[PDB]
């Protein structure tokens, strides 16, 4: 395959690791969303903890926890978390 | 990067190649999208004759030529055709 549908594939595959075996393909529950960025990007806690905003995503999820994400949703989460966590690791990198 | 991450950036990286100078960056129009999506999917243009919605989207694609999409709506497009075009039954028939 290409390299568009290779990266595709792998992010459907990865949305789809924490799927609930009764939900709706495409969706997600906030919690499983939580849980697919703590184990699915780099550092994930470490980011969280000293960014705000990573922070305030994350503890939305928290609080509506059962309330179930799109693939649309998803990909708007994903992209602006890695956005944000790579402002914050390049700049971990200059205080090291 | 972990995989999500370089699948991801793939995308972001492709979707910026094809993007224009007068583009506020994460945002592509749709006939810019219609050369994205025929050089970058495999044989797009026979899908094309294969499905029915993969045929609705490129004539929208040319209907509002200048409108302008943001990244996800693209990458959930892509998941629409990666799904459509190689479907494990319709593939399975042309043998």
């Amino acid at each position: 395959p290409t390299q568009l549908e290779m990266a595709m594939d792998t992010m459907i595959r990865i949305f789809h690791r924490y799927s609930g075996k009764e939900r709706k393909r495409f969706k997600l529950s906030k919690g499983e969303l939580k849980l697919l960025l703590q184990r699915e990007l780099t550092e994930f806690l470490s980011c969280q903890k000293e960014t705000q905003l990573v922070d305030k995503i994350v503890q939305d999820l928290d609080a509506n926890k059962d309330n179930e994400v799109d693939f649309n949703e998803f990909v708007v989460m994903v992209a602006a978390l890695t956005v944000a966590c790579n402002d914050y690791f390049v700049e971990q990198l200059k205080k090291k």
